[PDB]
Parts: structure tokens; sequence; C-alpha cells
């Protein structure tokens, strides 16, 4: 709340489930795990085309949160999936969009790392320009979030989306840890 309204729980649907099973993709998966436990360099990036279903992988790691297969550091994790475009349909202004942002991103810091955030599309969040001028741009929020360790985050996108908007920015650089997803499975 509004997180509920704007997120996908997928520990949720792994817990029911919804999800279909994950093959092929264990050492992903693992990694990312060990990603998400680190002090520094903890947010999991998985780079690849659209087709190899990046997802999927994080679809697999709820499906481990939830049948209790992962470190202390993961054990009892809610698993949401950021509707960002929901959110950007949803409003018109700067300001009430930045606020309900805000509000879904603070509901996630209070967890206190009891909520892991998936985003998607991760290029289009971080204000490096993929946003236009004069849009409603995410980046206002969740790139000094981001570059401040302010969330516990697994992030997807294209190699080139990365190399574009990602690399070269310092701050963001030092929070991800880049897993390259080169085959469908």
């Amino acid at each position: 709340q509004a997180l509920e309204k704007y997120s996908r729980d997928l520990t949720a649907l792994a817990r029911a489930g919804k999800l279909d099973p994950v093959i092929g993709r264990d050492t992903e998966i693992r990694r990312a795990i060990q990603i998400l436990s680190r002090r520094t360099k903890n947010n999991p990036i998985l780079l690849g085309d659209p087709g190899v279903g990046k997802t999927a992988i994080v679809e697999g790691l709820a499906i481990k949160i939830v049948q209790g297969d992962v470190p202390d550091s993961l054990k009892g994790r809610k698993l949401v999936s950021l509707d960002l475009s929901s959110l950007i349909a949803g409003a018109k202004y700067r300001g009430d969009f930045e606020e309900r942002l805000k509000s879904i991103l603070k509901e996630v810091q209070d967890a206190e790392g009891q909520v892991v955030m998936f985003i998607d599309e991760i290029h289009t969040v971080v204000g490096a320009g993929a946003v236009a001028e004069g849009a409603l741009d995410a980046g206002n929020i969740l790139k000094p979030m981001l570059a401040r360790g302010e969330l516990r985050c697994i992030g997807a996108t294209t190699v080139s989306e990365y190399r574009q908007f990602i690399e070269k920015d310092k701050a963001l650089e030092r929070r991800f840890q880049q897993i390259l997803v080169e085959q469908p499975s």
C-alpha cells in the first residue's frame, strides 16, 4: 500500500504455485542470492536480451526464498516487482507522482530489508536520460536511493542499455553486480 497497488508480490505468487518452474538457472539464482547477501555491492543486475527470460530468474529466487533455501540474509523476505508503468499512467503531475513513489519506497525502507524489490528495465529509473525531459522521471527518487544503498534491489536490463545508462555512473556501478544471462532456458 500503495506498494501492493504498484507491485507484484512474487513470493506470494510462489507460495500459491502460480509461478512456472524455472529450469537451467540454478547457478544464476545462486549468484543473485550471494550478491543480495553482501555489504555494499549487493544489487544483482540481470543483463541479457529480452528473449533469455530474465524475469524467470527472479521468479526462481522467489521460489527459493519461500522454501527457505536461502541464507539468513533472505530468509522470510518478501520479493516484490515494481510496476512503474502503472504508477506513471496513474499520475499526471511531478509532485503527486513523486509523493506516491516516495510512499511506496518508504514502505520498503521501513521494512528494513524484509522487503526486496525487483525493478525490470532498471535503466529507466536511474535518471541517466532514458526518460524524456518533461516526462515523469522515477530517477528523481530512485537514483539517489539506489546510489546511497537505501534499497535491497534486483534489476534487469540489456547489456547495451546497461552500458549506456548505468556504466560510467561510479555510484551505481559500485552498488551493482552484473549477472550476464547468455542463452534462453
